[PDB]
């Protein structure tokens, strides 16, 4: 396992997501389904020049994972994942730039609900998860397993874990306050509201 530092304005972006006081979290959701929805856009767009690129699974969908007993939700798509460099580098870049037009816009009265319009969507999931473990695998590289519980720090390790074929899973380690996603009709409703025209399957586990 590798630790590495959060530049400053991701970190202060951070604490404002776990601690400003804002109601309206399911937002999350719609935004981590609309991350997992690009991901497969961009698969399947490079698929069409190459068809080799799905020899690691043919299957484009988003399954929204509940766990009780471990307090967990997990957003799982078969899209075109990250490599070591996104997850340490690439993507620090894009949190740098996307933090900073997202403070600014907050300012100039924005809501943190506009969060996905800063490519950032990602971090709102700091709504409602005191940690986010992110496995994914992407066509060039290892599966890999980025965490992080804020704090101003995030793990990077090769991961162990179920070989995935490709994709990416977002853990959310919910907060204890925050188990009504676990739940069936919740998930159900917020799916509903904010992602009835992605355009891929969603399936909603069970337990
Ligand atoms: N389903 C998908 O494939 C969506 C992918 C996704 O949401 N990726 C998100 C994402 C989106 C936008 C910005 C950063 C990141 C990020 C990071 C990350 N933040 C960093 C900050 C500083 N340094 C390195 C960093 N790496 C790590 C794992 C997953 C993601």
């Amino acid at each position: 396992m590798e630790t590495f530092a959060f530049q400053a304005e991701i970190a202060q972006l951070m604490s404002l997501i776990i601690n400003t006081f804002y109601s309206n979290k399911e937002i999350f959701l719609r935004e981590l389904i609309s991350n997992s929805s690009d991901a497969l856009d961009k698969i399947r767009y490079e698929s069409l020049t190459d068809p080799s690129k799905l020899d690691s699974g043919k299957e484009l969908h988003i399954n929204l994972i509940p766990n009780k007993q471990d307090r967990t939700l997990t957003i799982v798509d078969t899209g075109i994942g990250m490599t070591k460099a996104d997850l340490i580098n690439n993507l620090g870049t894009i949190a740098k730039s996307g933090t900073k037009a997202f403070m600014e816009a907050l300012q100039a009265g924005a809501d943190i609900s506009m969060i996905g319009q800063f490519g950032v969507g990602f971090y709102s999931a700091y709504l409602v998860a005191e940690k986010v473990t992110v496995i994914t695998k992407h066509n060039d590289d290892e599966q890999y397993a980025w965490e992080s519980s804020a704090g101003g720090s995030f793990t990077v390790r090769t991961d162990t874990g179920e070989p995935m074929g490709r994709g990416t899973k977002v853990i959310l380690h919910l907060k204890e306050d925050q188990t009504e996603y676990l739940e069936e009709r919740r998930i159900k409703e917020i799916v509903k509201k904010h992602s009835q025209f992605i355009g891929y399957p969603i399936t909603l586990f069970v337990e």
